[PDB]
């Protein structure tokens, strides 16, 4: 039951990296160029876009992605510069497990679970209250569901074995 | 005949990957860019592009791609990690059985046999029902009747295999 | 006599491949942007190009090359498998022979000797016949007929070996 | 405590390669083409444009990067030509230690703590004072903050062992 | 003095692959978005376009280099085989030498020694003549008289070699 | 003394290489696109552009990283072939020594030390003098100053060592 | 009583034709020019408006106004010819009285009480529905109004002077 | 019986004269700004135009009204000279009679009833045929048939007082 | 006293008439051409220049002046068929104080003393509230002022010549 | 037969300037607003329209019209002022026939006979020459041919009474 | 001496009025649709003109013109009512003198001598200070210079009336 | 021989004030909306028409034909008002003939004998010298040289009634 468990977190760490790697690069390529806005005003554009979207998804989930795998690179190091290693291997879970529940947590608190399609905007240089409009809304959501499941597994799987021991 | 059964099986997959990564990236390009209404109304391309186009052919086709190859990557790595194999041999053989019938159902469902040139689009903000017009819909055509082609070969051979015990 | 003829269908072959990746992917890139009418009708440039263009060069010669090569790979994939050859090695022959001359064939009866710069439309949402206008026909009609004289040495080659038993 | 201090300096060094190479030449990409100014006048955009960004931060990471890997190389170099080494050592510490901390100064000085999202302009050909908009500040700040934590634990860990001894 | 002429032939050719190869590629790539004729007619630039420029240099360029390459190829081949060879020595220098006289020879008769700024075009839709400008032609004539010079040495070189013999 | 000059020789190449490999290619990349002049007349823009800027900065880079790296290259292939090396050695120093002094002072004679902002141009089809603006000028002037500076000491330490003997 | 009512009609036709000939005449004169449909549709604006507006207000109230003054004219001519009186009396008035009944019926079957602001269209080339605005609709319907309670007390009197004989 | 018919003839002259002059020089205004062909030709509106409408109908109605009161003129001129007066009048009646048939026969094969809202064009430089719209056809319509309508009492009146003698 | 208040009457009425004859109506022409609103809506402008300005200054004053000149020709009318006068001169004097008064509190609760600037517009199909900009409001402002200074003498006089009574 | 050709005379230039002067000022009103050219090249259209209609016919008319009005008006001077009469009635036929016959000649010359659709221009600024397109050409035609028959008359006239003496 | 000086004086007023109705009401038609801001801003060039022009100059002239005749309509009303005279004559000498030197002060105050080309413009809804640009203002100027020539001689003439007495 | 000579002037001056009036107002009606330059900078049509026309034709000739017609109408008041002439008779000849010298050798300074088709401007804001372009030249030319012509007359006329004194 423990044996299986490090190889089906091995495919879905390899699985996720792969699904972000090769297609989610494109569906977001177009966000700023297909955004518009009902107004005359020139800058409204760039303030509601802005306003509209931080933080683009896409360099959240790379960030992520990188920084849960930094563990694994220091215990390789120290393993290979050796040519207490049970106690390397304990704090090392124990960091893996709080990046994976804070990241999830701040996705949840970041973006949600959906993309509308319409936002109000009343940001300067806007005239009081302007409405925009969204490119892609629809798959942008399944995207966003879509990583929400694949983050779960990796915490139950990383909680099961935190209480194995 | 059991024999050239596997050998045809690989060699269908792997044409089915290299098709799919060398050509079919660059039809769908100009996907949206060349999408236009005969309107006046500002945010309704994006709206009926959304909802003709909810999700576009290439990502449904290498999420399909990706995931139809998890139980050989499972399978390799618990070889690997072993240096009842039999039980894991029947178990993934029934899992991709089931996983490409249950894809070549969700293709016919989302899809259908065919992509036409007009559409007809009734969502906010396009006042009533507007007209719209699509690219390069032949082409596309030929390819959804391509890959249906390409994926009912593989649920021929699964299913030979797991009748033959 | 026999001998040189091996060697020489390779480098047809190796040499088919060099010219269509290297050069042609670029010379058909700006297709549809470019492509312009005589009208004021919005839709009408999508519909006079599907029906100038329904397959572009491109597509079918990527998809003539892959298909080409199967054969080939299958008694490889048979040979690494096996560590009545004979009879194989007839028979891929044979079909080799086949799908060349099945998509020589195809080729002419899809696209003809030559691309006109002028195109004449009368498809709905175009009122009556309108006048369109290609981008360069010149150098496509250039690429079309090298294809062609690249492709006819490998059926005569073929047919030699074929007919040497 | 001084072991894990080297293994941690080529982690923090690789992390800070990996993600400027990966995601943050992507930001800056469209910095030009979505910058606009309140004006009539031709050439206002190019001036206030230049005047406010007179070098892009891409740019002056990617040298500072570059710049901060020569002691390694040299050392390398020579040390693969031998087939007084601690000298050598110690200078290259030294003259990293320099390089880091002025690079650190200098990106200070050049470009603060923030990106505003307005500016004001007046160099001509503009017309006395003109106010331009610039794209995507939030993510530029978020960036820019990042960059200088991850600069200041570089500086941090090489006064660590330069005080060492 | 035969011995250096082998050595110099071959950094002669790579030379040549490396300079096409790196940067001519960036210079024509604009070649029809900046092209522009004084007019209103629909379809005048796209016909004088074609007349002023029917085949692309870097089109012919490529075709030339990979030409030039195919009897060291077949000479490799056959050798490989054979894990007369003199004759066959003998005639791949004599196809080498006439393949690049007549490469040489036909680029002068297609292209000439300049490219000029204006062109004048007189083909329908263009009504009587009109007056056409092109984009970077000091650019253009210097690459061709830089291959015009470069293609020079190798034909020297090889009537070197055959009068050797 | 003459032991480290190598190495740093090197080092300064393989920094110069790699400097304008990687950014250099993008800041050049928009230089027609955002040129433009006060002008109503079709075709000026083509002309002054022209004569503002004949060969690109880093056409001209380019050219002169590859060839003041060929007299190795034959060092290397006499080399490889003998499996007077004194002579040879003397000779391509002199050699690579020339080439060095008269690319920098191509170099200066070509652009001089800055690009200014602003170009007064009165080329046909433009009426008398007009006005035309530059994009990116300080950021191209320091360019230009980082490659005349890198320049300068691959002479100097070249003329270190041909004073040597 | 009957003393004054041929002093109060007189006033009230000279009222009604000043009122008509010198400010109704520049309400209705941009009723083209600023009548706008939400569509791309070339000739839509044509074939609504005239669908909307078949015979602008202006012109029916100028007929009406000059065909209800001809009795007077025959009378006047025949007075002065003869230079039955009481019989031309008689018919001519039976005969105005008729003439205006029946204006003020048509103007009540043509054009109603209101002018709204939207129009719902779909006449060819309008594709399916399309909606339009109409300028200046309230002072239109505050006109209308007006012209009705003026031709009410033209045909009170006119009944009035019938029934008293 | 004959002496009505004077009076009557009087009224309708003079209320032909009175409806044209005033209310049908406004009709007319805007005839070729509001034509509009669906094509991007230069000079095809204006050869479409003409060959739609040649003379304008108001141009022919003022001509008509001004030649048929000529006898009238001549008849007061040669009285007034005075201070045969039975074969002048006959003669001029003679005249006028047959002024009036021939100008309601060229109404009739000039126009036709009825002025259709579409109109199709083969004149060069238009290419082909091509579809143009009119403005404001049903007002057209009605003014037409008014006038015929008019124009036939007179010939009605006339024959009647020809054939009293 | 009473002698010169009718003089001084008479030269009023016709002050007023000549001012707004004359210059009046020049001001407001531009009235609706020169109104803009920040938005893209298509129909937004029309709804909210009607909404602005339900009734045009102009209009008002002239049908008011026309409203208070018809006592007048009443009498006038009267003692020209003449040919209990005392009674008559006492009603119209009664008449006319009662329409002048009403037409003053009318102008005071449709205007008010001031047109503003800048106009707030929610009126559908603009999107929530909008911003729009009115032409020459000082002048406008300035007129209304002269109007309503004019216009106070004329109920004083009145007033006066009733009270002596 | 003389004593009606005063009468005539008189009726036939009146006819002319009735026509002149209600419905010719209104055909040229849009000569130049709806003439177009074929070109992109500031100020051709202006040069253009001037060599195409140096001076435009109405204003030649009008000039025609009012100088051969002048003997009339010197005769009547002279005559008012008396209160060899004979002598001068010869004198102002003579002078009057000249001015007739002379501007009969210069309309001739200047115009011809017709007014074609198509104009070819070579001058300054318009580059070699371009095609111009023409305002209603088929009713100029229609008035030169007009005008020219009734100018014919009057010299007829003319000469006959000059030779009844 | 003071017999000529009424002659004069109503010269120059019957000249004030003609220069003033027949050529100026034609220089200032076009006052507002050729004013032009450098600007982006809707709403900005309203109330630059605005603020750059309170009221037209020909308005101001008109007013003048209009409430400089008053005193002697008056006296004539006066006169022909009689149908104190002296006082009378006192009395309006007195109130026009008064009136007109009012009215040359005011015009001083409000417009000066000159009409500047440039304007500089700081209102809501424009960006700071902003630059626009005037229509003829030579001529605006002149015709200023003109009036304030003739309005002295009108003063010089009361005031020498006035002391003669 | 001075009989005539008044009747002469009086045609004369009657002619020139029927051809002012009648045609010349709108030759001169489009002259600034036809104007253009070859520029992109705003204001510069502006300032380069007002260097160009400082004062328009017709402008000048209004003024001058008002201005010759005074000592006629001063005569005419004088000898009203008498119900010593002739040294007003002389005073009033001397004076006319003063003020048409003046005006003619005013017209010569401000116009000269042509109008070209292009000018060249350099005023701010138009950046050095711009070439523009004028409407109808040929025809302001002819209008000149009449003007010219017909003035000459009268100087000579009033000359010759001086001489005879």
């Amino acid at each position: 039951s423990t044996m299986i468990g490090r190889i089906l977190l091995t495919v879905v760490v390899i699985f996720r990296i792969l699904i972000v790697a090769i297609v989610g690069e494109t569906v977001y390529d177009d966000e700023q160029t297909m955004f518009v806005c009902n107004t005359l005003q020139p800058g409204c554009n760039q303030a509601c876009y802005d306003r509209a979207f931080p933080i683009s998804h896409i360099r959240y989930w790379v960030f992520q992605i990188i920084m849960v795998c930094t563990p694994s690179l220091c215990f390789i190091t120290y393993s290979v510069h050796q040519s207490g290693i049970s106690r390397f291997y304990i704090i090392q879970v124990v960091f893996r497990n709080a990046l994976e529940i804070g990241f999830l947590v701040g996705q949840y608190f970041l973006y949600g679970f959906s993309v509308p399609g319409l936002y109000e905007c009343n940001r300067y240089p806007c005239i009081k209250e302007v409405e925009c409009y969204v490119s892609r809304p629809t798959e942008k959501t399944v995207f966003l569901v879509f990583m929400f499941a694949v983050s779960g597994i990796c915490v139950v799987l990383n909680l099961a074995e935190l209480n194995h021991l």
